[PDB]
């Protein structure tokens, strides 16, 4: 019901296409569709096929974590180590608690160092400004930067931790953290790890962070376009760009460029478990509860708030879910769909993901819309993708 589904959206003029690309472990069920068409910067229309250039946003997030999983591996880091003296702009931060009644600012030193773990699971402290409150009113009083001065991670991300860390959980730039422990410790950039360590083995070679240079994927941007000319990806985030045009250096939060196909190489090399990226032990841990409880409580609560449909990925909120190293951790069985120790996230407003190894499936939906974006037709076209690929994969086996 993609197919129909889609097409409706594409008639009323509020997408214009979608790639979806999903597969079982042995790459016996796969799914491949291109939806729609792409406009090119001069107007002009061509359907929109497998090997466009798609932005990632937050489906970012799961391959930093992938690269900093392999630093772990290369004995470079641990998950629970101490990271004050890779980061000591992390160790420097205090926790705000709240506000007094004249709107004073209330803080207390950290309690305990920040980890790789807490980084990987938003468990830290460091939280979006735009997504926690209290950081955003932080964020405004003493925060006056309107100069438009490009940042580094360390530089964008100056804000207070939102909880003691370990003991809350808020989405935020833990990704963009752990990414600059990954170049501090290489000593090289994110994206020469990642070609090496991840894109290589895999065969990947159209791949590259904001800012996207090369003039062979800058031809294949499904967001190099009238409504984008910068190719911000405004269309996935829902609008803006502000944060991609404001930063210096790789993102490991957002700032991946890669195709549909090549982005299920990815997940697959997962749910095969088949040691390209990282021994399969450590893959185990991936599918594993990493909040402990006070963060796990707090995770809840954040799915319970106005905020929650984000952070639910499309899960029901009668399903027990964690946080696993990549992405939400469901904890239990929904028959007919997302098993237990599912991973899924997704980016933007637009794209989603899941690995399933209880039943053997991964895949990720890509819905490429038109600006202004209605942010409640993408939930569902998101929805429709994620029901409508198992509904397609049980009429296959049935079929055999
Ligand atoms: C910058 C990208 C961010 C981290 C992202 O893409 O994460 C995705 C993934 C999804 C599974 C869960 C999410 C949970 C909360 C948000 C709704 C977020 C999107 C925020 C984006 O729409 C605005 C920002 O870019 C700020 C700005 O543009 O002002 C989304």
């Amino acid at each position: 019901h993609m197919d129909t589904t889609f097409q409706a959206a594409i008639d009323t003029g509020k997408i214009n296409g979608a790639v979806v690309c999903a597969t079982d472990a042995q790459g016996h069920f796969v799914y491949n569709k291109a939806t729609g068409e792409r406009t090119l910067l001069s107007g002009e229309k061509q359907p929109q096929q497998l090997d466009d250039v798609l932005y990632l946003a937050a489906a970012t997030k799961l391959i930093t974590t992938i690269a900093a999983l392999q630093c772990v591996e290369d004995g470079l880091l641990s998950l629970d180590g101490d990271l004050s003296s890779i980061a000591p702009e992390l160790a420097a931060k205090y926790v705000l608690t709240g506000f007094t009644d004249d709107e004073s600012p209330l803080d207390d030193p950290p309690a305990r160092p920040i980890t790789l773990k807490m980084l990987l699971t938003h468990s830290s402290g460091t939280s979006y400004h735009f997504l926690d409150p209290s950081i955003a009113k932080w964020r405004a009083q003493y925060a006056n930067p309107e100069n438009e001065k490009p940042r580094l991670v360390e530089e964008m991300f100056t804000y207070p931790l939102s909880f003691q860390p370990g003991t809350g959980w808020m989405y935020g730039p833990g990704l963009d953290w752990a990414g600059r422990v990954v170049e501090r410790v290489t000593g090289g950039t994110l994206m020469e790890f990642m070609q090496k360590r991840i894109f290589d083995p895999l065969g990947i070679t159209d791949s590259q962070f904001y800012p996207v240079t090369r003039e062979d994927l800058r031809a294949r941007l499904v967001d190099l376009n009238p409504s984008d000319p910068g190719a911000l990806g405004s269309a996935v985030i829902g609008g803006g760009g502000e944060m991609n045009l404001r930063g210096r250096g790789a993102f490991g939060g957002h700032g991946l460029f890669l195709t549909g196909l090549d982005f299920v190489k990815i997940l697959r090399s997962l749910l095969a478990n088949d040691g390209m990226l990282l021994k399969p032990a450590a893959v185990d841990n991936m599918f594993q509860q990493h909040l402990g409880p006070e963060a796990a409580a707090s995770h809840r609560a954040a799915l319970a708030s106005p905020l929650g449909p984000f952070f639910r990925v499309g899960t029901d909120p009668e399903t027990k879910v964690g946080y696993g190293l990549g992405g939400l951790l469901t904890l239990e069985d929904v028959d007919g769909w997302y098993g237990e120790r599912t991973l899924t996230w997704g980016g933007g407003l637009t794209l989603t993901w899941f690995i399933d190894r209880k039943n053997n499936l991964c895949g990720v939906g890509a819905i490429q819309a038109v600006l202004p974006v209605d942010g409640d037709l993408m939930a569902d076209l998101k929805q429709t993708f994620r029901h409508d690929i198992y509904r397609k994969y049980s009429a296959w086996k049935g079929q055999q």
